[PDB]
């Protein structure tokens, strides 16, 4: 209980950097990162007893997960891959690893300051992603 207080409430995109190039280390085409690379996303985290829910909403695409945390899961990603996700807290950040085709991507969620702060990282190809109160 209360793991992720901080987390809980709708958060709205501020900045963005290397996305872009982080989407080509995944394998997303050109079209899906263009139209993707330019939404502005809302990001609403919610708890009710274990599981946590993390919605994303945009133009692009309106997204869902529920998990538990250390308990993996099968998502489809915005970008339409199918991926086996495990999410857990280390040190009071949220680590996201996905799973596919013999790959991988961690995307971790921490708050600073007034901040969530994404970080996604596809081998040496980092984002940062800056999200506040909506
Ligand atoms: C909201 C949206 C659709 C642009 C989006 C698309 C992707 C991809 C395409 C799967 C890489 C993605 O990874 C993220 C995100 O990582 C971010 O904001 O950095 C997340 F998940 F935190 F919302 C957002």
């Amino acid at each position: 209980s209360h793991m992720c207080d901080a987390f809980v409430g709708t958060w709205k995109l501020v900045s963005s950097e290397n996305f872009d190039d982080y989407m080509k280390e995944v394998g997303v085409g050109f079209a899906t990162r263009k139209v993707a690379g330019m939404a502005k996303p809302n990001m609403i985290i919610s708890v009710n007893g274990d599981v946590i829910t993390i919605k994303s909403e945009s133009t692009f695409k309106n997204t869902e997960i529920s998990f538990i945390l250390g308990q993996e899961f099968d998502e489809v990603t915005a970008d339409d891959r199918k991926v086996k996700s495990t999410i857990t807290l280390d040190g009071g950040v949220l680590v996201h690893v996905q799973k596919w085709d013999g790959k991988s991507t961690t995307i971790k969620r921490k708050r600073e300051d007034d901040k969530l702060v994404v970080e996604c990282v596809m081998k040496g190809v980092t984002s940062t992603r800056v999200y506040e109160r909506a």
